[PDB]
């Protein structure tokens, strides 16, 4: 039952830190170029699969843009960079969204311990562990307070990704 | 037991990741300024007390420079930096070492978990917990192939920060 840890590592040490500093990152990024959507939309892929280049996972979603950089220092690591990635969802070859997207990163960490043989993880355990992990992150984003409209849970298991996204960008 | 998960996220999103890249990051350091040792020491305090500003700890440590950055695509995020800082360890006002020098991040978590009342860890839980964390970490980095030479683990319970590592690096 790792995801619950996982979960917390995941707001304590990124969410908590990013999202109260978001949209004024999104406002200068609209303001010193044309425009883009202003919440954090987080990719949770149920099966785990978590490829690094979001464009390799469906072409109808292209890299545009990086925000401009957080710092921070940060248990000894002098100006510690979070840097996010701004795309642009196409559909039928127009494009009919921008935001900022990613994945959960915890979902690699999940995926590579169910390989290591002493991470007493089994194989058959990845798909109720990314349950719980969505689950408990669901849970803290709600009572969140640096959670207040900046960011989107999308999970999913399998299909379209782009239109997946889409999906809940119309929504507001 | 969240501690156990917490070392593999640590080892998995980032000590598999940064220490292969870590002794050419130096190298490039040692010949583009004067000098540096080879090896990314991680301090491991058991009371999960982990300041920022590593400094502010000790005064005996200081700052001297950041290392080139290490940048990859993970998960989404284009160009996803890190960052690792360079201190030099005083002694009588005499500086008797230089190393890469940082703070276990999920340390923080640790703590952080302890305050938070639907993370369900006691304050008292802490000091098994950073104990079962630098035990798993040990296990791992023993048998990390990633790791031959390029980390030491600090881990130590209270007192002077900058003798405890003047400790280890006068070891080899
Ligand atoms: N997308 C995104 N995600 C992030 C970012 N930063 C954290 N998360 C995720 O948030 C959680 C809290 O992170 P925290 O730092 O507390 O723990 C980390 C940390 F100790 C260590 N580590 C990773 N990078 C490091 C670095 N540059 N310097 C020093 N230590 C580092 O490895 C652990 C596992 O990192 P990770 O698998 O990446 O997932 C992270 C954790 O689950 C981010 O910038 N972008």
């Amino acid at each position: 039952n790792v995801a619950h840890g996982l979960a917390w590592s995941y707001y304590i040490g990124y969410l908590r830190l990013i999202l109260p500093e978001l949209q004024a990152r999104i406002r200068t990024y609209n303001q010193h170029y044309n425009a883009v959507s202003q919440r954090l939309y987080i990719l949770l892929p149920l099966d785990c699969g978590v490829p690094d280049n979001l464009s390799m996972a469906d072409p109808n979603i292209r890299f545009l843009d990086k925000l401009p950089q957080q710092t921070g220092d940060r248990a000894g690591i002098k100006d510690r960079v979070y840097s996010n990635s701004i795309y642009e969802l196409l559909e039928n070859g127009q494009r009919a969204g921008t935001c900022v997207l990613e994945y959960a990163t915890p979902l690699q960490t999940l995926f590579a311990m169910s390989q290591y043989s002493q991470a007493g993880f089994s194989r058959e355990d990845r798909l109720e562990q990314a349950k719980l992990f969505c689950r408990t992150l669901e849970d803290i984003l709600a009572d969140a307070p640096e959670s207040q409209n900046n960011c989107r849970l999308i999970a999913y298991q399998e299909f379209s990704l782009s239109q997946e996204v889409l999906r809940h960008l119309r929504q507001e």
